[PDB]
DNA sequence: GCAGAACGTCGTGAGACAGTTCCG
DNA sequence: CGGAACTGTCTCACGACGTTCTGC
């Protein structure tokens, strides 16, 4: 079971941003009595291309769940079911886990008090309520609440499996301090709900070279969950900008220029997984800057750089970035390297 | 002249199941 | 009977910026 430290903290990180820690209770027309067994899972989601990633980090857990190349639209997961895996797998995830944390104890709950709900109506009933707070803690405010307990109260007592009088509680409507688990955390969640990327700013005021490269990594989520990204902002020593809202509804994080990401980027690279590549030009780009910006041809070469990282940000089949082309005609036309 | 902050935004890349097929 | 695997998808929650807006 001995899963590393760093290795259980970026899962955590990952799971909180690409996962999905869920309950459900699944119709059973075989069953002796209560005709639902309750489900419980954590999955993994990501798009064909990265399923190495997802593969690695089921060789880590064990090799235990289900993997999938293809889902059907171009779009990769693993799923982990039942208690046997769940029991297993999740107190290591548990204490790094932040966004779901939740959701697992409930998880690993459930796992608990199963064998003995499973032949009780009563105490199925009760456990049904805590598949319902798993399906509403990944739900919005706005969206409808689960309804399973009220629906199997309604069910079992029309089936005659409970008498008066039921239950229960129901909403019845009838300087640095990043360690390796923090940076293995940060570096899980930023692969999943992150984003590392360098970009061209128009610049219509400058020296000889009328661009900046500009330098950032983000990371982005619903408003609700916003604090957690407060949580990441006060971990790195308080760097970058934080959006509580955007304008729609979704919250980012978002730490822009070397200053910053020459501190930052250095404790992540080592855990960073599917945008390590990113990570690591973007210090190249840091490195071989202060000489660029006077010379138009390291500026180009380095402009290559911007064009590398943009296109690790894409599929193989989108135009690849050509901010190289466009520049050199540029410097051309504008005589600066003939 | 320099560069970060803030604003706004296509176009997918996910989440979280419900069903349904296998399986000792 | 018991429960996990594998199929399939609807609905957003993201990504990765182009833009432009301050700030010394
Ligand atoms: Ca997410
Ligand atoms: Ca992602």
């Amino acid at each position: 079971n001995t899963l590393q430290p760093t290795e259980a903290a970026y899962i955590a990180g990952f799971l909180d941003g690409d996962g999905s820690i869920y309950a459900k209770l699944i119709p059973r027309p075989d069953y002796k009595d209560i005709k639902y067994q309750v489900s419980l899972a954590i999955s993994f989601i990501q798009r064909k291309d990265k399923f190495p990633y997802l593969q690695d980090i089921y060789d880590q857990l064990g090799k235990r769940g289900n993997l999938r190349k293809d889902r059907g639209d171009g779009i990769a997961d693993y799923t982990i079911i039942g208690s046997t895996h769940l029991s297993i797998i999740l107190p290591d995830l548990v204490p790094y886990l932040r966004i779901k944390k939740k959701q697992a104890n409930r998880i690993l709950h459930i796992i608990n008090l199963y064998p003995q709900a499973q032949k009780n109506p009563s105490k199925f009933l009760d456990l049904v309520k805590i598949v319902d707070d798993v399906q509403n803690l990944n739900k919005r405010a706005d969206e409808l609440k689960s309804t399973n307990y009220d629906r199997l109260l309604e069910e079992f007592l029309k089936a005659g499996k409970i008498e008066s009088s039921p239950t229960g509680s129901g909403s019845g409507s009838k300087k640095n301090t990043l360690q390796p688990t923090e940076a293995a955390y940060i570096a899980g969640f930023l692969d999943g709900d992150g984003s590392i990327y360098a970009k061209l700013i128009p610049r219509p005021d400058y020296k000889d070279i009328k661009y900046q490269v500009s330098l950032a990594i983000s990371f982005i989520q619903r408003k609700d969950k916003f604090p957690y990204l407060q949580d990441i902002y006060d971990q790195l020593g308080k760097r970058g900008n934080l959006r509580k809202d955007r304008g729609d509804g979704i919250a980012d994080y978002t730490i822009i220029g070397s200053t910053h990401l020459s501190i930052i980027l250095p404790d992540l690279v080592p855990y960073l997984r599917i945008k390590k590549k990113q990570a690591n030009r973007i210090l190249h780009i840091i490195n071989l800057y202060p000489q660029a910006q006077k010379n138009p041809s390291k500026f180009l070469d380095l402009v290559k750089i911007v064009d590398d990282v943009q296109n690790l940000n894409k599929r193989a089949d989108e135009l690849k970035s050509t901010n190289y082309d466009r520049l050199l005609e540029e410097f051309l036309k504008a005589g600066k390297i003939e």
